[PDB]
């Protein structure tokens, strides 16, 4: 009833992980803050929005306490466990990194469970993302 999420920071100059990225360097001690935005993902779809315009609506909010936190290791990554399910619905969140001096934050990331590889038919059980700020590359 959980998943792992990969994070994995990279220095930038599919769901699965992603050899092509492993160009660039890693950084360590960055944190991310996971954000249930289940509830506001529904309202959205009740509301009439397509499951993509939903995700861009939540992708701004970060409602409550982050249900997980984690801070990069030595080699850029930090996994988290999230239910997928959030109130008995496919679970929803967003990814916000924490603003860390010298470093170039990533625009926050909603991940929607359940995951299947960018789509293919077995869903994943562990989802690598790889969060970056396209502004700024
Ligand atoms: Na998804
Ligand atoms: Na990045």
């Amino acid at each position: 009833e959980s998943a792992q999420l990969v994070i994995h920071k990279k220095k930038m100059t599919s769901g699965k992980e992603m050899s092509e990225f492993d160009k660039y360097q890693g950084l360590a001690d960055v944190t991310f803050s996971i954000y249930n935005v289940t509830s506001e993902f529904y309202e959205q779809r009740a509301a009439g929005a397509s499951v993509d315009a939903a995700k861009q609506a939540v992708q701004s909010l970060t409602p409550g306490k982050p249900v997980a936190q984690g801070t990069t290791d030595a080699n850029g990554n930090v996994t988290v466990q999230l239910p997928k399910k959030q109130n008995g619905k496919d679970a929803v969140y967003t990814i916000k990194e924490e603003p860390k001096e010298g470093v170039v934050a990533a625009t926050n990331m909603v991940v929607a469970f359940p995951v299947y590889e960018m789509y293919g038919t077995e869903e994943l059980a562990v989802v690598h993302i790889y969060p970056k700020n396209v502004v700024a590359l």
